[PDB]
C-alpha cells in the first residue's frame, strides 16, 4: 500500500485544469500533480451555459470568488434555459411562432417549486387548469422569473443583491485559461505540453507510464483522463468499452459559431435559448457583445450541408464567410469510468447534448466523487465500483431527462421529431412518467428552500433533477397527468388558501418588473 | 369514479387507532371513517420504545402538543438502545459483564455525527483508533449521550430546556385509548364493536364489503387492515402471500411481563436496554414506576419453558406464577403492502423484533406513505405500487439492519449465536458492508444538522439508517473498516484540527453531566 503519491492528468482544456485544480485543492501538499497536453488547433469559442453550483460545488471549494474568476472569463448571467418553438412546426428560426394566442416558449427556470401544506405548488397548478380555473402556463404561474426574462432583466439589483437563482455563460477557453494559471501558480501543478505516443500497462494490466513524442516518460499512481472524446488511457489503452446510447437520443453532431452582438441596442438575454430546429435544435448562449450558438442535430437526419444551411439562414450568416465549428459526437459513456488505477473524467467518460446545460457540472461532479472515493495505492475494489455507480446514475439520469425534451414534443412535422417518438423510454424514465401521469411528483426535494439545495452538493446530487425539472419541461410541452392529484379533493382548506402563493408569485412578478435594471445595465457595472 | 367517500378500518389497538387519527386528520369532512373492532382478551402492558419522530410526523400533525399526550400516557423519556452483553459469553443476565476492563455496553444514540470537513466524526475517530492514538469506543468519543446516560440524567433541565435528542417509553394501550378518545370526540370517526364475520370480494378482487357477527353490512372505497398478525382483509381475503425472513431473522418468539419499580430509591433510567441472552434478547422499557420487559427467542434455539426460565431467572420472578404474555411472532412482510382496495398497517403488513423501536414508527411511516400516494376510487395501480415500494424498502432495510445485530455479535458461546454467522446477509446489506469496510460512510446523512433531520420526515424517510446508525451498532458489536479512509491521509490539516471536535464531545459530557438534574427528578415534575 502507501497513498497515492503522484498523480498524472492526460488532457488540458476544461476538463483538465478543473481536474488539476480540484485535485490540487483536495489534496494540497500530500500528492504530486503533472498535467500533460498536446499543443492542438483551437476551436471558436461557442460558448458555455453552466447551473449554480458552479460557484458553491467548484470555486467555492477552490476558494475562489465569484467576482474573481467571473471578470476574468467574461461571463453573463442565466437564470433560466427558454425553449421556443418545440410545439409548433416550421423551420429553423430565432422567432417564436403563435401558440394559442402567444409566443411558442417556456422556461426552465432555476430554484425550487415552493411546497403548500407538503404539497408542490405545481400540483393545486395542474387541479385548477385541469377544472378550467385557469388557462395561464405553469411556469407563468409557478414562478416568478418568466415576467423578469421577457424583459431582459438583471438576477441582480445595482446594489449587488440577488433576486432569483442565477448561474453563468462564459467561453471555457477563458476558465480553461484562468484554472491553467490557478493550478500552476497557486497549487504546484507541473504543466507539461507535450504529445502522448505510448501507454505502457503492466501485468495487472494498470497504466505504468506514458512516454511522449520527445521520448520523455511520465510515471504516477494514478490516472486521470481527461483527453476528450478519443479516450487515450480510458479506452485506448485500458480497452474499456465505450457505451454508445443514440437508441435515447439520436443528436450526433453540431454546427457551432460565435456571433457578434450589439448589447446597446438589444441588450442581453439573462437566458440561454434551445431554439428547436427541423432535425434538433440550437442554442443561444448570451456573453458580452456576442452570442455563442450550436446547431446540435442528429446525421441520420440532416447531412452536415443541410445544417451549415438550416443554422447559417436562421442567423443571416454567409456559410461560405462565417467561421464554423462542425462537430461530431460520441454520444453516451464508458461501460465503467474508473477502471484499475485510470479514472475517466469529462468528455473522455460521458456525453450528451448541452440540452440541459450539464458538460461541466459532469466535470466537477465526477472530481467530487473521485474525492470521496479517493484510493490509497492497494486501490480497493470497492470505491472504484461505488464511485463509477454514482457516475451511471448521474448520467443516466441526464440521458433519460434529455430523451423526454424530444419524446414529449407534440412537433409530427419533419422526420426527425417523429423518429423521436419511435424510440423508447428507459425503464426508469417510463416509470417516472407513470408517476408523474397519476399526480404524483418525480423526485420531490426534501426541503424546498433553494440554499439548503445549491449550498450543499451531496443534497443537490441526491436528488439533482426535481420534481421542478420534471414539470418546467414535461407541462413546458404540453404532458400534463391524467388528472389532478386525489389528494387535493380532499384537502379544500389547502386549495382555497394556495390562491395567496399564486398571488405571492404574481406580487413578485410584478415588482421585479417594475424594480430591476436589465442585464445589460448590470453587466456594464459589474465588469 | 370519483373520491374516496368511505373508509373502514378494521382492527382497534395501536395501529388502528393510529390511521384513524392520521386519516381523520389528513382528510378531515371529506371522508366518512369506521373503525370496526371486537373487544378481546386484554395483555399486560410490557412496554414500547419509539423515535423521536413520533412527535414531529405523528402527534404534531394531529395537532397534538407533546406535554399533552404524554402525561395522559405516563410516558418516560428515551435517549438511547443501551446494548448489553452482546460482545461476551454467559447467561441472561440483567448485569453487565466485563469487556476490556468496563461493562459490556455500548449505546446506540439519537443525533447525527458532526462532520468535519465533509467528513463523518465516525472516520476520525477511527483513524484515531487504528493507529493506535486512541483507545476510547466509538460511542464515548462522538457522542456526550453516552456519559450522561451512565448516570442516568435527564434529556431536559428542570427549566424545560432540551439539551439532547429523545424519544418515549409508554405503556401503547394508553396510547391507543388516548388515541380512540381523540379520533372519536375530535374527528369524527365511528367506532363500531363488532366481530367480521364475512369479507365480500367482488370480480375484480377489491373487498365489497365485510359482514359482522351480528348481521351488520359495511361497505366503503378503501379498507385499512389493521387487524395484526392474522391479516384478515389483506391475507385471509385478499389471499396476498406473507414473506416468512426467518433466513434473516431466526427471532419469532417472546415472554413478556411488567415489573414493579421504586422510582425514589433508585432512580429512572434514560433509555431502553436491549440485553443478550443465550437465545435472543430482552427489552427494558422505564416507565413511572415500573418497567415493560420481554425476552424475544428463536423457537428454534429454545422451547417456551426454557425461555420462559431464563426470563424469570433474570429478573428473580417466580415462573409458576408470576403474570406472563408468551407470543409467538409473524416474522416478515406481505409480498404487497395495499393490494386492490385494501392497504394493511401495522402487524398486518410487516413485523420485526423491537430491536431499534421501530414498530410503531412502521405505522405512521406507513400512513405518510399512504396519504401521499392516496387514491381515488379508479385505484391508480401506479399509485399502489409506489406505495408498495417504499413500504418494501422500509421494512427490508430495517430486516437487514437488524439482523446485522447478530451476525457481527463476536459471541459464538450457544447455539444460537453460532447459528447467526451461518445466515446470509441480503445483498443490499452485504454490499453497505463492504463500503463500511473500505471506510466510507453508509448513507451518510445530507446535513448533520439534526433539527432539519428530525423535523422534516421526507429527509428522515429518504435516509432512516444513516451513517451514524450503522457505526453506533457496527463499531459497537466490534466490526470495524479494514482500514481508515484512504481520503484522511490528504487532509493532515483537517486530521490535526478535528482534536476540537472531539474536546467539544468531551466538554459537553463533563458540563451536561455537572448540571442536568436526573431523569426521575425531571419526571416528578414533569407528571
Ligand atoms: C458542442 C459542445 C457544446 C457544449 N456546450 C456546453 C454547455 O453549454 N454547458 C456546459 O456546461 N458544457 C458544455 N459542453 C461540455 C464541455 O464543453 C466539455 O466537458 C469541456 O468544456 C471540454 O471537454 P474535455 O476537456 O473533456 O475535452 P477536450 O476539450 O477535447 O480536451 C482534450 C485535451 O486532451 C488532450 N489530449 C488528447 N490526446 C492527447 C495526447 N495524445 N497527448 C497529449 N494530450 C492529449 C488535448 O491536447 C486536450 O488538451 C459542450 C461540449 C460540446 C462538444
Ligand atoms: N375478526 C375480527 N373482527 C374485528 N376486529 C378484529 C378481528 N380480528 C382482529 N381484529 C382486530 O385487530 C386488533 C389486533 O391487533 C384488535 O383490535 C382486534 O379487535
Ligand atoms: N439541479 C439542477 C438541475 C438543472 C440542470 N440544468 C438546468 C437548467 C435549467 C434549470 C435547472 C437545471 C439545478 O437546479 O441547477
Ligand atoms: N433515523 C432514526 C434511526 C433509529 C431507529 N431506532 C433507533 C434507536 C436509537 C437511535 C436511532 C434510531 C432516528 O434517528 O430516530
Ligand atoms: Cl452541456
Amino acid at each position: 500500500s502507501g497513498k497515492i503519491d503522484k498523480i498524472l492528468i492526460v488532457g488540458g482544456g476544461t476538463a483538465g485544469w478543473m481536474a488539476a485544480s480540484y485535485l490540487g485543492k483536495a489534496l494540497q501538499g500530500t500528492a504530486d500533480i503533472t498535467l500533460l497536453q498536446a499543443p492542438d488547433i483551437p476551436t471558436l469559442g461557442v460558448g458555455e451555459a453552466t447551473i449554480p453550483n458552479l460557484q458553491t460545488a467548484f470555486f467555492d471549494f477552490l476558494g475562489i470568488p465569484e467576482d474573481e474568476w467571473m471578470r476574468e472569463c467574461n461571463a453573463s448571467y442565466k437564470v433560466a434555459i427558454k425553449f421556443i418553438n418545440w410545439r409548433t412546426a416550421g423551420e429553423g428560426t430565432s422567432e417564436a411562432r403563435e401558440l394559442d394566442g402567444g409566443p411558442d416558449h417556456f422556461y426552465h427556470s432555476f430554484g425550487l417549486l415552493k411546497y403548500h401544506e407538503q404539497i408542490p405548488l405545481s400540483h393545486y397548478w395542474f387541479d385548477r387548469s385541469y377544472r378550467g380555473k385557469t388557462v395561464e402556463p405553469f411556469d407563468y404561474a409557478c414562478y416568478k422569473e418568466p415576467v423578469i426574462l421577457d424583459a431582459n432583466r438583471s438576477p441582480r439589483r445595482l446594489d449587488g443583491s440577488k433576486v432569483t437563482n442565477y448561474a453563468w455563460h462564459f467561453d471555457a477557453h477563458l476558465v480553461a485559461d484562468f484554472l491553467r494559471r490557478f493550478a500552476t501558480e497557486k497549487l504546484g501543478v507541473r504543466h507539461v505540453e507535450d504529445r502522448v505516443e505510448h501507454v505502457q500497462r503492466d501485468a495487472n494490466g494498470n497504466i505504468e507510464s506514458v512516454r511522449t513524442a520527445t521520448g520523455r516518460v511520465f510515471d504516477a499512481d494514478l490516472f486521470v483522463d481527461c483527453s476528450g472524446f478519443r479516450g487515450l488511457l480510458i479506452n485506448k489503452a485500458m480497452e474499456e468499452p465505450f457505451l454508445d446510447m443514440s437508441d435515447h437520443l439520436l443528436n450526433d453532431s453540431a454546427v457551432a459559431t460565435q456571433v457578434p452582438h450589439d448589447d446597446d441596442a438589444n441588450g442581453v438575454e439573462p437566458f440561454t435559448s434551445a431554439i428547436a430546429m427541423k432535425s434538433g435544435w440550437t442554442w443561444k448562449i448570451p456573453m458580452l457583445g456576442r452570442f455563442g450558438t450550436g446547431y446540435v442535430y442528429s446525421s441520420r437526419f440532416a447531412t452536415e450541408d443541410e445544417a451549415v444551411r438550416e443554422f447559417c439562414e436562421m442567423w443571416h450568416l454567409d456559410p461560405e464567410t462565417q467561421p464554423l465549428n462542425r462537430i461530431r459526437f460520441r454520444v453516451g459513456r464508458n461501460r465503467r469510468a474508473w477502471v484499475g488505477n485510470c479514472v475517466s473524467i469529462g468528455t473522455s467518460s460521458c456525453f450528451v447534448e448541452p440540452l440541459e446545460s450539464t458538460g461541466i457540472y459532469f466535470v466537477y461532479a465526477a472530481l467530487y466523487q473521485l474525492v470521496k472515493h479517493f484510493p490509497d495505492k492497494s486501490l480497493n475494489p470497492v470505491l472504484t465500483a461505488r464511485f463509477n455507480r454514482e457516475i451511471e446514475t448521474m448520467f443516466d439520469d441526464t440521458r433519460d431527462f434529455i430523451q423526454a425534451h424530444f419524446y414529449f414534443s407534440p412537433r409530427t412535422d419533419t422526420p426527425f421529431w417523429r423518429a423521436n417518438k419511435e424510440l423508447r423510454l428507459a425503464d426508469g424514465m417510463q416509470e417516472k412518467i407513470d408517476m408523474y401521469r397519476a399526480g404524483m411528483a418525480i423526485n420531490a426535494p426534501a426541503s424546498d428552500d433553494a440554499q439548503l439545495y445549491y449550498g450543499n452538493f451531496e443534497e443537490e446530487f441526491r436528488n439533482f433533477w426535481n420534481n421542478s425539472n420534471y414539470y418546467c419541461v414535461l407541462a413546458g410541452l404540453g404532458l400534463v397527468p391524467d388528472a389532478p392529484s386525489p389528494r387535493l379533493a380532499h384537502m379544500p382548506q389547502a386549495t382555497e388558501s394556495v390562491d395567496e402563493v399564486f398571488g405571492a408569485v404574481k406580487d413578485r412578478q410584478r415588482n421585479l418588473l417594475e424594480t430591476l435594471p436589465s442585464l445589460h445595465e448590470f453587466l456594464r457595472q459589474q465588469h
